[PDB]
C-alpha cells in the first residue's frame, strides 16, 4: 500500500519456519506496512517439532525494549499485532503498552491473535501454560478490536463449547460483547454443507453508524480441507487480515476472501511441495509442511478470490 | 531465482527499523532465498540512536538454537551470512558451526560481514567490544568466503590503515591470504578521481581454474555520496551481495554493480523522505534515516544499473 501504516507486531520467532513472527512479518511487508517486530521467543523451530529448544522473554525483557523505544520517540504505531507469549506477565503487559498506545493514537487498531491452543483430532487442549486464558480472556479480549481465534481458543474464551453453527454465531455476539468489533473464527468442525473436506469459518462484524444503528456483517465460509497439520496458518491469517480490513474496513466479507485465497494459495503450494519431500503414500513431516512463503510472494500480494464467502 | 537455496543468517534483531537480519532477511526473501534467521541480539532499535535498550545471547543460547536445529536434522544450508554480535563466545562459536556445516556441505559459502566499528568523522573507533577483533581476525576471516568490510575494519583487520587506492589494494590481497577469495571494500575515503562528494568502493575477486592458474577479477567504484549517516546499510549490502555473486560467481563487476545500484536507490529514497519528515535546512535524525526497505522492494528485486564499475 502507500500511505504510512505501522505495525507493531509482538510474537514469537522461529530461526527455522513460517510461524510467529517470521510468518506475520513478511505477508504485511511485501504489502506495504512498516513492521516493528517484538519477538516474544526465539525457538529453533515451532513446537510441532519433535524437539524445539530456544528462550522467551518476560516482562522485563519486553519493558527493556518499549522503554528504548519509548526513550526515542518513537512508539507511534497504527495497529498493533499480538500473538505467540508463554508467559503471562508478558501477555498482561502487552495490554498496559497497548493502552497507554491506543491513548496517543485513539485510531489505533489492535488485531489480537488469541494464540492458545490446537482443536485437532477432535476437542483439544492448549500448547501454551494455562495461565494465560484467564488474561486472555479478561485483560487482552476486552481491549481488542479484532480478534482472530480458534475453533478451540474461540469456545475457551468465551468458556462454551460449539456445537452448531448457530453456538457459533453466539459465541462471536458474545465475543464482540468481550471487546472485538470484528471477530472471526478461522476454522470449525461444523458439519459443512459439502463435504467433511471442508474447513469452515466464520467472521462476525459490527459498526456503529453516526446515527446510533448498528450495522451487523457475517459471513460463512466453506474451505478446501488439506489433509495435513500446518503451523503458522493462524498467524499468516490475521496478518494478512490485518492488512485488508484495512483496505476494506467495512467488508469483512472481502477482506476475509482475500485473506482466505491467498491462505489456499500458499497452503496448495506447500502441500505439493510436501507431499513431494515426502514421497508418495509416505506422511510430509512438520518440518516437510513448513509454509512455503517467499515462493507465494505473488499470490500474497494479490490473491485470486478461490473462496466465495457467504452472507448470513 | 528458481533454485532451492537456504542461508543460514546470523545477525542482530532490532524491534524498529532496518539493520541487521531486519535489513537482510528481507531482501534475500524477495529475492528468493530461503532464510533461517538467528539473532544475535534483540534490540529496541540501532546503537545509533540516542538510546537503545534490548538483551544478548551467548554461546549457550546459541547453542541451543543450534542443537535444536540439529536434533531435527535440519541444519543443512547452502550459504551462512553473518554479521552484528556483541559477543566473542557467540562470534567464536558461530565458527565452529560454520565449519561443521562446511564438512557437511563443501559447496557450502560463508559470507561474512565484519562488523566491528564505523569510518566516520575521519578516522574511527568500534562499535562493539575489543575482544572480537582478535577472533574476526584469526578464526572468522580465515574460514570466510566473502567479506564485505568497512574501510576501518578492513584497516582493523589487517591491521594497516589505508592512505591510498593501493594501500587498499593490497588489504585486500592480505585479506584474500587471510581466506576470503572474494572480498570487498563497501566504501572509503580515497580521493575519488571525481568529488569529494563521493564514496569509493573496492571489490577483489580470486579464482583457481583446474589448469592452476588463478584469474584474478578487481573493480574500483564510484558511488554517489549522501549528505548522511545510515545504518544497516552494510547488512542490506551484504545480503544482496550473497544474492547476486550466487548468480554471477565469475562475475564480481556485474554482483557488484546490481548489488550498489540497488543500494543508490533504497539510499536515495530514504534520503529524500528523510529529509520530509525533518524539513529543510534541518538534518535527519537517526529514526528518520531508517532505511525504506519496503518501499523499495521493487528496486531490490532488480535494481536498475546506475553505477558502472571500473575494472582495474
Ligand atoms: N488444513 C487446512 N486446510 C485448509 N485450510 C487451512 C488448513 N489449515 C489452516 N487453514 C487456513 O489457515 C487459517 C488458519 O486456520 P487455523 O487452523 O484455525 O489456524 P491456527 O490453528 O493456526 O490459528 C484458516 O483461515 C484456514 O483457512
Ligand atoms: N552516505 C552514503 N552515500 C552513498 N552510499 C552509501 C552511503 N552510506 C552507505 N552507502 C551504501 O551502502 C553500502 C554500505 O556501505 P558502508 O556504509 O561503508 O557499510 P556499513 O553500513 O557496514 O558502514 C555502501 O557500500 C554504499 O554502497
Ligand atoms: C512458537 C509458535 N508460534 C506460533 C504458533 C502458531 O501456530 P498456528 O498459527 O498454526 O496456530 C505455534 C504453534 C508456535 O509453536
Ligand atoms: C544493532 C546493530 N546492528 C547492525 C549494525 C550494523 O550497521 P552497518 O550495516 O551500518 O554496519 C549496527 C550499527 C547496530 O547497532
Ligand atoms: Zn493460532
Ligand atoms: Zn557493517
Amino acid at each position: 500500500m502507500e500511505e504510512e501504516c505501522r505495525v507493531l507486531s509482538i510474537q514469537s520467532h522461529v530461526v527455522r519456519g513460517y510461524v510467529g513472527n517470521r510468518a506475520a512479518t513478511f505477508p504485511l511487508q511485501v504489502l506495504g506496512f512498516e513492521v516493528d517486530a517484538v519477538n516474544s521467543v526465539q525457538f529453533s523451530n515451532h513446537t510441532g517439532y519433535s524437539h524445539w529448544k530456544g528462550q522467551v522473554l518476560n516482562s522485563d525483557e519486553l519493558q527493556e525494549l518499549y522503554d528504548g523505544l519509548k526513550l526515542n520517540h518513537v512508539n507511534q504505531y497504527d495497529y498493533v499485532l499480538t500473538g505467540y507469549t508463554r508467559d503471562k506477565s508478558f501477555l498482561a503487559m502487552v495490554v498496559d503498552i497497548v493502552q497507554e498506545l491506543k491513548q496517543q493514537n485513539p485510531r489505533l487498531v489492535y488485531v489480537c491473535d488469541p494464540v492458545m491452543g490446537d482443536q485437532r483430532n477432535g476437542e483439544g487442549a492448549m500448547y501454551v501454560p494455562d495461565d494465560l486464558l484467564p488474561v486472555y480472556r479478561e485483560k487482552v479480549v476486552p481491549v481488542a478490536d479484532i480478534i482472530t481465534p480458534n475453533q478451540f481458543e474461540a469456545e475457551l474464551l468465551t468458556g462454551r463449547k460449539i456445537h452448531s453453527q448457530e453456538e457459533a454465531l453466539e459465541v462471536m455476539d458474545m465475543l464482540h460483547s468481550m471487546g472485538p468489533d470484528t471477530v472471526v473464527i478461522t476454522s470449525s468442525n461444523l458439519l459443512s454443507p459439502r463435504g467433511s473436506d471442508y474447513l469452515m469459518a466464520l467472521g462476525s462484524q459490527r459498526t456503529r453508524a453516526p446515527d446510533g444503528s448498528v450495522v451487523t456483517q457475517r459471513i460463512r465460509m466453506e474451505m478446501h480441507k488439506v489433509d495435513a497439520v500446518f503451523v503458522g496458518t493462524g498467524d499468516l491469517f490475521a496478518a494478512m487480515l490485518l492488512a485488508w480490513t484495512h483496505k476494506h474496513p467495512n467488508n469483512l466479507k472481502v477482506a476475509c476472501e482475500k485473506t482466505v485465497s491467498a491462505m489456499h494459495h500458499v497452503l496448495q503450494r506447500t502441500i505439493k511441495c510436501a507431499k513431494a519431500k515426502s514421497g508418495e503414500g509416505v506422511k510430509p513431516s512438520p518440518a516437510q509442511l513448513e509454509l512455503r512463503m517467499v515462493q507465494s510472494k505473488k499470490d500474497i500480494e494479490s490473491p485470486e478470490i478461490v473462496v466465495q464467502a457467504t452472507v448470513l
